[PDB]
């Protein structure tokens, strides 16, 4: 019996060798703040952009008050609760907050806008929302209105900030109550993956992957009470998050540091300032750096670890690492679905730069199969399928999807394209699955594709991924024109779809109008070439 319908737990068998192998602890998420402030309250845990910050025991002691006030609110046992938050001390308190509520935190990025927050809030049936009241110049609380209007369970909104009509989240807040423990075996949280269909799916993660996932991250990365760790992607982000990011600084005790944006300004201070030791980035923000080091002046010598992850970092940048930003690089292949692969911090130098790592547990189990599933020899390119012991059996409430994309025997098929080295790692070699990365984020060509048919000028779309040195793939939209009407240009079809609510990094780049797709089903790789001039 679990808490929640609409996922896949792991078979028995499964479950209980992962028990006994000392992955799943039986413990809930939460308890890696309950008990580091047991150990260490008066360490510093947290410290925000300004410089504020607070200790274990003050982190402790609010995420109960805030427990207790959302369940004067009726947000509790079970409950899904959509999180949009920028990366300040409300996200960190709130999240522990909820996970001691019951409540199961649906995390989605500031970025995001109705389509995707609708659809969130719908598959999950979240009966609150949590938002900034303006963030990046965009109102969140306008957003809020319209989900509320589109998903009538959403009862309550808490707003970081002016709260308009609606709830303060600082004003959620009460004396701390006893309150009862989650199940280990059971959903913990709601991750948000960019997909191949044409809505984004949720990800469930339970407390015992996710403590697992955390917990063995920290391990490997060699985090301890030593570690400062600056949080440069959104905190939503599973890197960021739980690769090992800011759960795993806190499990083990140091201190967590948010950063507000990823540039240079922002980013160099606080390393500076704070004595950060390690930070998660993505591979554009990599080069950033990597540049903007020959003429900024911060001492960054702190700096022990560079996580870079996200789409493939090149090796002649990698081997720059060490040279310009004076740390260790650390090449990480990871999914919000599971599956975590590391170079090792004394890996040879040979595979920092050349490889995206080797699986993070003993029993993540790796296929490579070719188009016809059958799998390749050794060292042959195919496609990655993987089972393991924090790697879903399904997603949320996605049955047909399920069927799909899972093997009978439960292994995820990933889309991506790597061969396996004799050592064991990975080499990421390309994607077969029908989504563009843009710079770490993905793009679901179809979630798109159906948004941009929605314009009037447009009968037909194929959202086409293009190479970029900096950004990985750039977006390009090629549109079959509605009959007998013109199809709208770039600049047209990006307000279009800014208004309809699409997250702008999946607004195209490029739009190319064509009377006909090329078709095998439509070609995208005969489009490629036609986009290309070719
Ligand atoms: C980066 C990361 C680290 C830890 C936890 C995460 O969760 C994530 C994350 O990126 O989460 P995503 O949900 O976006 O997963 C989509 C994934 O991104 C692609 N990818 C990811 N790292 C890659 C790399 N180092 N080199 C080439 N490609 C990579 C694949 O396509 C794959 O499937
Ligand atoms: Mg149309």
């Amino acid at each position: 019996s679990h808490m929640l319908d609409g996922w896949v737990p792991w078979p028995e068998s499964f479950a209980r060798r992962y028990r006994a192998a000392g992955y799943w602890e039986g413990r809930p998420l939460d308890r890696l703040l309950r008990e580091r402030a047991a150990a260490d309250p008066d360490r510093i845990a947290l410290v925000d952009a300004a410089g504020d910050r607070w200790t274990y025991a003050e982190l402790d002691r609010h995420a109960d008050r805030q427990a207790a006030g959302l369940r004067r609110l009726g947000i509790g046992a079970g409950d899904r609760v959509v999180v949009q938050l920028p990366n300040t001390d409300a996200f960190v308190v709130l999240f522990f907050a909820l996970l001691r509520a019951g409540a199961v935190p649906v995390l989605t990025l500031p970025a995001h806008r109705e389509s995707e927050i609708v659809h969130v809030a719908e598959t999950a049936g979240a009966t609150a929302y949590v938002i900034p009241d303006v963030l990046d110049g965009f109102d969140h609380r306008a957003l809020a209105r319209a989900a509320r209007k589109a998903v009538p369970s959403i009862e309550h909104v808490l707003v970081a900030g002016e709260a308009a009509e609606f709830t303060a989240l600082a004003d959620v807040d009460a004396a701390p109550v006893p309150l009862a423990e989650p199940d280990p075996g059971d959903v913990a949280l709601l991750l948000l993956s960019g997909g191949t269909t044409g809505k984004p799916k949720l990800i469930p993660r339970t407390h015992d992957d996710y403590t697992y996932n955390v917990r063995a991250s920290a391990e490997v990365c060699g985090f301890d009470s030593d570690t400062v760790y600056l949080v440069v992607l959104p905190t939503a982000h599973n890197f960021a998050l739980a690769c090992p990011g800011l759960l795993g600084t806190l499990m083990v005790g140091g201190t967590v540091v948010l950063a507000p944006t990823p540039s240079p300004e922002d980013a160099f201070e606080l390393i500076e300032r704070e004595k950060v030791t390690a930070t998660a980035v993505v591979p554009p923000v990599a080069l950033l750096w990597l540049d903007a080091v020959e003429w900024e002046d911060a001492d960054l010598s702190s700096l022990r670890l560079l996580q870079v992850g996200g789409s493939k970092l090149g090796a002649e940048p990698a081997a720059r690492v060490r040279p310009a930003l004076g740390c260790t690089l650390q090449q990480v292949f990871g999914m919000a679905e599971g599956l975590l692969n590391y170079t090792r911090l004394d890996d040879p130098s040979d595979l920092v730069i050349q490889t995206q790592g080797r699986p993070l547990s003993p029993d993540d189990e790796i296929r490579v199969v070719d188009e016809d599933g059958r799998d390749v020899a050794p060292g042959e390119t195919g496609e990655l399928l993987t089972r393991g012991p924090y790697t879903l059996r399904g997603y949320y409430r996605a049955p047909e999807h399920n069927a799909r994309t899972f093997s009978d025997d439960g292994f995820y098929r990933t889309g991506d394209l790597v061969r396996v080295l004799p050592s064991g790692h990975l080499v990421v070699e390309g994607r077969a699955k029908d989504q563009i990365n843009r710079g770490g984020d993905k793009i679901s060509a179809e979630e798109l594709e159906n948004h941009i048919m929605a314009h009037p000028g447009v009968h037909d779309a194929a959202v086409v991924g293009m190479p970029d040195a900096t950004m990985g793939e750039r977006t390009c939209a090629c549109l079959v024109p509605r009959a007998g009407r013109s199809a709208p240009a770039q600049r047209e079809l990006a307000a279009f779809l800014t208004d309809r609510g699409v997250a702008a990094y999946k607004l195209p780049d490029r739009v190319e109008v064509m009377d006909a797709f090329p078709r095998t089903k439509t070609d995208k790789k005969e489009l490629g070439r036609r986009i290309a001039g070719q």
